[PDB]
């Protein structure tokens, strides 16, 4: 129950005042749509916990922490708008919640607006900040066109998890040695998440690019899907053994939930 | 001939030097592409001779002048890719450059990029910077979507013309209030600039929304337009005005050169 945590209902109260910020209707409307999905809020939450892992506070952290999350937000629209209307332009219109001009513009004014949010960070922060968007439009880019699977999902979904736990850990005092560590702890975690959710939506094609039909290019179905959990596991182990050498405190046992619950809790 | 002045110079080599980092073939030959505009490159040039105004020398100015024009590129890409492809869906497909996809994918990449650019330059700059990218995006909302017309100009071309004066202060050491100043001046110029544009895009269409139209709401055509073009001569005075309470150096002189070139000369 994540959302009985104090820092899930600090960054729930940045989000929404971060919305009463919105001028224009429209646009309101549609933050408002993007964020009331259900959400846990895991990159947002694990930068303030990173952030307490290495100050014992997150109170500064929180601009930061909706920076990262309104960039996340942004990609999702953006990749929406994308998988929906810009790349089987012979086929039948995809329904789309927002108009595709609405998609373009929200996501535009939320990547704006965390730069707004991550401006009083410095420039290690801000710099890693502006490395990780570039890498998502990177790893789209190579997403839609082996060694480049695993290079997606590092610049399009660990990149994002690497640069959470770090900039945490900068807001709160970290030097680069010990920020580089989380680093390392995020992108771990990020990639077992990715894959997760790769076997979880070939499965569903199953049921009628992922890592398992990547596989299947030289292996059996079930061989290709044991290799492909046998990759979760080894980047959870990978996550959890950097996560043993920080500071032992509430937070980090928070960290530890959070591993689980996004990764190998999801393959049960 | 700006193509002659250092500050031109400099900024296209630090263009150049940016392209040579793109690692994705695809992308770099799109940013080569939106670069190869025969642009005078204004807005760089706008930054780096306001901080010779203000300090004598444009060396640190760089990569902030390098990032705003990395967002006026960013618009440009998005820009065409709403109007030739997201707004006339049930009409025939319109040409496009780049496909949609990789229209979307380089305006956020090349956003990205300029959150690296402008890292170093500190709260107040990157704030600044961020506050514009989302005027920008709701300035485009609007123009989709009289004081609405005004509202647009401002938000979408004013406001990087703003920013473009206002950073170029504060990287040349200015102040709060000097840096308000040469807001007011990017502003100035940034309002009469569009208008112009809207002049010219409108008598292209009596050839065979823009200011001209929005008068013939209620008067004669001609009117529209000589009141349009007074429009220019009143920023083009406030800019004017502003420009003279700064120090008298060849970089100011070019500031004034720059305000007629963009202006009243593309009005002959």
């Amino acid at each position: 129950n994540i959302e009985e945590w104090e820092e899930y209902r600090y960054v729930e109260a940045g989000i929404k005042e971060s919305i009463t910020l919105i001028e224009d209707p429209g646009l309101k409307k549609m933050v408002e749509h993007v964020c009331h999905s259900g959400g846990k809020r895991i990159r947002p939450i694990i930068l303030l916990l990173v952030s307490e892992i290495c100050s014992g506070s997150y109170s500064r952290s929180l601009n930061a922490a909706l920076a990262v999350e309104m960039m996340h937000s942004a990609s999702l629209i953006h990749d929406d708008l994308l998988d929906q209307g810009l790349v089987r332009r012979n086929l039948p219109s995809a329904p789309e919640k927002f108009g595709p001009s609405g998609a373009l513009l929200c996501g535009d004014y939320l990547i704006a607006k965390s730069i707004a949010f991550i401006s009083p960070y410095g420039e290690k922060v801000i710099q890693d900040f502006g490395k990780a968007g570039m890498d998502m439009a990177e790893g789209e880019v190579l997403d839609l066109k082996e060694n480049d699977y695993f290079k997606c999902i590092y610049k399009k979904t660990a990149s994002l998890f690497a640069i959470s736990a770090s900039i945490g850990a900068y807001t709160g005092g970290a030097e680069e040695e010990l920020a580089e560590r989380f680093s390392h702890f995020g992108n771990a975690l990020g990639t077992a998440y990715q894959i997760v959710d790769d076997i979880l939506e070939f499965l569903e094609v199953v049921e009628g690019e992922t890592l398992p039909h990547i596989y299947m290019k030289s292996t059996s179905k079930e061989e290709a899907l044991k290799k492909s959990i046998d990759c979760v596991k080894l980047h959870v182990a990978a996550a959890k053994e950097t996560l043993e050498t920080f500071r032992e405190c509430p937070a980090r046992d928070k960290l530890f939930q959070i591993t689980d619950y996004i990764t190998v809790d999801m393959l049960e």
